[PDB]
């Protein structure tokens, strides 16, 4: 019950997406559980555990798609719950939920560095590869080919309505990088011109779907249809356990006016419903691999990195439940 | 030439897109010659000719996709034409040219009203339509359609850069039409619950392939994956005569600062560039019917409305060349 | 209003599918107004006029989806009318209709044999043919082949509910052709081993789409899927004018009985709602050709048999009208 | 030698699709097994052996394409052979046998319910679900989520020749799900309408292929062509082990008087040959999810349910040979 | 009877391919009637007529496949036999005949100027065009682009067994034009480099299917895989009158020495059959236009080349026949 | 280093291509090591570690493409770097080099045994087989199969440039089975009576992509096309590790002068360029399965294959590496 004040503005800053991006609030939300044992005044074990859960709570509650963040506060909580059940005293436990997220943060950070070294390979000298939204999984690959030497050039689609678009842009041009950028209504026209797509991914199913910033979809179905390798830059935390036995997972439904700002909305007729979902979903069949921190794969290989990372975590309940 | 200031402001206004949409530019520009004819100070025929001209040449020169506007310009200039080669006097040739731009404006008001009865046969009660930009033509459909008492819905797309979506979503909604309004990259996400697909047309080929807003051409390829019929309404003015003899459409790139305001723009390096294409081309095997004024048409049958309505100008040069 | 019961006994006829195929009822309804004018006991050139529109009108009310009926009461009232508003004395109208009739049943018969004599010539020696339903012109097209000394084998599907393909078996059979017969839902199964699909038609639309027995559009879709060649067998008259402006083709909804018989359908719970649709409609794109008594065309040059045959009546109504 | 009767029924039961279903089937013959055991007048070890392995291949012979049924045999035989070469004495055996059999029905029993739970989550509220044959899993997921408050409807189709379907609408029905019962032929029709398509299987290849009623390739194929997640309800004990090293499975043929009565049939002429294939196979490409008792899986990694739970057994005999 | 040599050593050349190529057969073989003609010693009317039969048989059955050549007999002796059967003396014969093929053989080669020139249109600055065999119609086209400065590099296909694409090479190269040379085998694999697919045709259906040098379809096929353009060049005379009536074409196949030279076949074993094929057909649904003479069209609308240039011909026998 | 002269034949007889095929180059290296070691006058265990580190390279630096070569050296390698490293003596050293080497070769020949049985359980009787260069894998399938009794044909392209084909027809002649010969362009034209596609396999990537003789992504696309299986016979030392971690795999660009013949090649100008790649890429949605020596997978399977066998290798670096 006693939350100390970074897990609260942790949490609206994730709502608020003034941090996104799904590794980002993973490492965040790691990050939040990390200073609430800080900063804890516990004094029994007990007590601390309990706060654990609830801050874990807050954090879950903010974003529902990106399964980066249930991952994240999963890999801390497995091992506090193991601690405390196990019989550690209070600083036993304070140590594990410090040191599980600060293990998490460094894992993530080096699984982007590493997806970079490995997506780069693909790409060749002369490419022009068309990206979507803003990833850092997929901007590690880019930048790391460009670092390699290859002359390339990024075609980066704007990305409505939130513009993630312009961040990708002045990032990969402020490391050397040429830029194109463009509508996604434009994504068709230019798929003629690029030789690989390179995306994200905020949440991976065990049939192998992706689901990432709306438009993915678009742009991949497009990129079949012209024969263009659509390649999903993305961490085995990514992958989402519980669609391993049927679960689908929920598409944020983000508020009208990201869309049509309150000025103008407020003045237009009743009869205009603005829908604003936040991801789509595209299918493997439209994916040409996935380079996680372990390698290349195909799509319909995300059943087996999730029957052998995660699998075993859904006999049991939550470690954060009651 | 002595041109009068009507014929300017159409021309900057065109350009400008302060007025817009391939049919109303088309009639702005006859409109345009109507009151060159009707205010011109010419003595002799000769003089009023080359102000024909000449007004006809500044007004093809403002944006060159759309064909309606040429196509235009030439059903008034052929019977300019005719009338000044066949020794017309000053007051004949006058009404020819005001005549004939009168006849054109009313001919399109007429044909964009039987495009909407000829349409609006294929939608159905309960129909939810996704549309794209604001075609006039796609909305005569969706009018007439709702006016028979079938309840519909329509999915405006936002229509990046310029949001003619705006525009499409506040008329549908002024006749009593329910709207979803959804940006660009939502498009694939929503046409699983689309029943049918209805646009405009800037330039229709001899091959059959629709060159339309940006964007067209991937909400096309979407509907096909989903087998949603695509409807393309749609002027024979909209066919465009020098395709039958290989030339290619010219695609409007319009100015960066359209997708990228000025402010914005100029903090930005010079290693991004901004491509703001205004059209992509649709293929005919994505389209199911054009709704013409008279009649539906398979995409294919475009050589058809071409033979027998422009075919036989295309061993004179333009009606306007001096 | 004094209409004679061979009328009445046709449209009973017709509606009950005692009298079926899409050609054969529209001959069976050009037959019935031969009849009313031979049997009429009326004494003035108005009074027959207004027993043929009341006689049509029946006529026309029995089955909605085959075109074929309509255009064949046409044929008829066309030349009826042209008659009656020319000032025609009775004996000139009653042999208008007469010989009209007459005409039209003649013309559908040489057409039949001449799709069969088209036809046969796209087919092989060795053959394997998938058909479906009972179709006269498709029937043609086979029996003739076999005429010619190819050595065919028939693929029959028994086309549910009514059971089609059993008239299909034993005619084909009758003529020493050997029948292969088959569940609908063995057509995949079956098209590995099938070189030639040839199918009839209700009706054809202006951009190609076939609208025929329930079942056509998966044999052809399946055919698309293998490289399969799809061929229609059908009459000019097949063609369906209406839908020029825009009309859809009504698909008729039979008695649930013809699929669960009454005795055991009426033990079933209210739960369950029995949907038997008399049609479907295949798309141009999965049609090789439409083979008419004027020769091969592709599937979107239906619109040309439609623009040339019929379009001219369009600007008028319905000759039996009011 | 000395087989107890009701082997002898079971197997006569199964032939004439008396009792029928993958799954049922296969708990037919371990339930023979158990009985041939209790039942057994065998005074030796080795004459009781001898007793089931003849029990086994006389249930082995009745239908092939279900692997199910041998599956079960092997459950039971493996660990029956392996105490017989062990030195199990008589009532050791005896019981091997009897509580192998207890094991795999009981097995096969929450399997089917655990592929209700699993795949009811794919199902949304208000989906219509198109179906085909009489599925005990598929039936599972469908009544699981009508019990979870979703508001489903399903499409049966009728499943010709043996009209299975009437047994599914029933059952269906029965639970209080509104059903839409349709012919075969009408699956491409309805599939505009239809969300979700839900589907048995009797064997399921190392490549993801599954066997499954005559038909399921065609609803598959079109609900490809229209995006419909086609979703396969499978135990593990469908997966065909032989397939790993390269078996291709029989499509048994059964009886044409199943497809013309007898009475009816001996009256055609011998030139038609009646074909009755009772499965077909369906590709991977088009199957979107197998659903078993232990996940979701994408079609192509049943290659892994077979390399951990069944290729042991390869390298050995079959366990009731000599 | 009296046939003169240059009528039997063109024969000859024909059917050895010394001289070919679609066009330049057909050319040829008006030549050959024009020497006959030229140098025949009839003295009636009657005598020079049966000449030109038994001249025009001979030519006829040289090679099946390419209409081209039965359309140049069929120009002249249309004309001669019209002049024959209208009463023309012998000298208005001899004009008769020498002039209508003059006609066709200045026509052929201003058709393939033609040709050039609207094919043009269709090739931009920087392009990659892939070509297959050596057709001068294509060569037209890629020649007059290069001409107009364009900056172009074509990828000529080897094209077994005959090795035309030498040819191509040679003679694309001695214009000046970048050539990369490949094995057909390599098609797929350079068609991710390639913007646009020119290739020629020796007969063209009602269809709109392309009979032209085997491995056309297949470059075809791989090219609609990846978006890029097929464009047909093809003059009106490659087109198939007997099509419109469901004649098949004829699909030459040549020596097997071609494939595997004498010398070395004699010794090859009994079992090993060489087949070899002179041409395939390409389906209309991967051409992307027909570039004629006339103008670009669809390759659908074929059926209206036929309807309105050679129609009226089929109820006819040919001008040659007895 | 004292390297024998047999390493060096070995090296120039796989750059040339006298010895060629992927598991046949594999087994030369292998032999090549074996003999380096034998023949060594090495006295130290250092001193033959050299040697067999720089024949190691001599072989790897022969051809590029074929993954089987690198593998069967590391296969060896990896043996003699454990040993050497846990402080074998010469002689012991020595063993192990010969030994591995043998091991290597006797399990590749097994291997391609049991591909063979394997593959030919799916080959039925009446099956024509297109195949595609000279691959033992296939060929053990083929060869299988009729010595099973199965009646089968096989199509066999001639694979230019270097004409592998031949080696193929008579190779399968020899053995009783039927050829049918063609060239590699009329692959489309005879799919249509092809009911199975075998080829062999160089290298396999971590998603199932299958790199094989030019040409062959073509008969696998128009495979696709056409619902025919392709099957690829490959061992588990055809499949890539370093594509686990993204390396793409160079495809070998061979002299012009096997395209062209010298003499012939130089007389042609400069800017004519002939391109020779080896090898191309058929993606893993056109392959149904890949038959290994350990069963039957779908393409996707691959990383399963990599993971169990390979993956653990790439931590460290090149076994042969100084
Ligand atoms: N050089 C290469 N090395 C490894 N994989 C490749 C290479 N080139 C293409 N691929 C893969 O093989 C397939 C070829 O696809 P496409 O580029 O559509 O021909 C894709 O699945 C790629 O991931
Ligand atoms: O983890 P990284 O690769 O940085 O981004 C992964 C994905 O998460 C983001 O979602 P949002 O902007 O938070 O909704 C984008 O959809 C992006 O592709
Ligand atoms: O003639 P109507 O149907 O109104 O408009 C047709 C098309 O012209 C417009 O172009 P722009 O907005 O002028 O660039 C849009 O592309 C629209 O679909
Ligand atoms: O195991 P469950 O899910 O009940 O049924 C599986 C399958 O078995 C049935 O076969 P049949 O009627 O025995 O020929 C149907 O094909 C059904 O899809
Ligand atoms: O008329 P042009 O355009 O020159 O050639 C047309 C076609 O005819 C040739 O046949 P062949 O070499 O005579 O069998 C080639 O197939 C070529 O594409
Ligand atoms: O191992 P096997 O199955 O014999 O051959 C496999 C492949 O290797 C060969 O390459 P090349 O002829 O050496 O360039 C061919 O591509 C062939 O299909
Ligand atoms: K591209
Ligand atoms: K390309
Ligand atoms: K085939």
């Amino acid at each position: 019950a006693m939350i100390v004040k970074e897990v609260y503005e942790t949490a609206e800053k994730i709502k608020s997406m003034e941090i996104r991006g799904a590794g980002r609030i993973a490492r965040a939300a790691a990050q939040a559980l990390m200073i609430q044992a800080e900063k804890s005044k516990a004094k029994e074990p007990e007590e601390l555990w309990n706060e654990l859960k609830v801050a874990s709570k807050i954090l879950y509650n903010t974003r529902p798609t990106a399964v980066s963040l249930p991952n994240a506060l999963r890999y801390v909580m497995h091992r506090v719950k193991a601690a405390y059940l196990g019989g550690a005293d209070l600083e036993t436990l304070r140590f594990t939920a410090i040191n599980s997220a600060k293990e998490f943060i460094y894992n993530s950070e080096k699984a982007i560095e590493r997806i970079g070294e490995i997506g780069a390979k693909r790409i060749e000298d002369g490419d022009i590869i068309m990206t979507h939204c803003h990833s850092k999984a997929a901007i590690s690959v880019m930048k790391k080919a460009f670092e390699q030497g290859k002359n390339i050039k990024v075609i980066v689609t704007e990305t409505r309505p939130k513009w993630q678009g312009k961040i990708t842009a002045k990032e990969l041009a402020s490391y050397g990088i040429p830029v194109i950028y463009i509508v996604d209504s434009a994504a068709r026209h230019y798929m003629k011109m690029t030789d690989k797509v390179v995306m994200g991914a905020n949440s991976i199913t065990a049939n192998g779907a992706v689901i990432n910033k709306i438009g993915t979809s678009l742009i991949a179905l497009t990129a079949k249809e012209h024969r263009v390798w659509v390649m999903i830059a993305a961490e085995t935390y990514k992958f989402h356990p519980a669609t391993m036995l049927g679960q689908l997972v929920e598409i944020e439904m983000r508020d009208p006016t990201e869309v049509i700002p309150e000025e103008e909305l407020r003045t237009w007729p009743k009869n205009i419903e603005v829908w604003n979902p936040a991801f789509d979903v595209t299918p493997p069949e439209y994916i040409d691999v996935i380079i996680t921190e372990r390698g290349i794969i195909p799509p319909y290989a995300a059943i087996d990195i999730l029957k052998e990372e995660f699998g075993w975590a859904l006999k049991y309940k939550e470690p954060w439940e009651d």
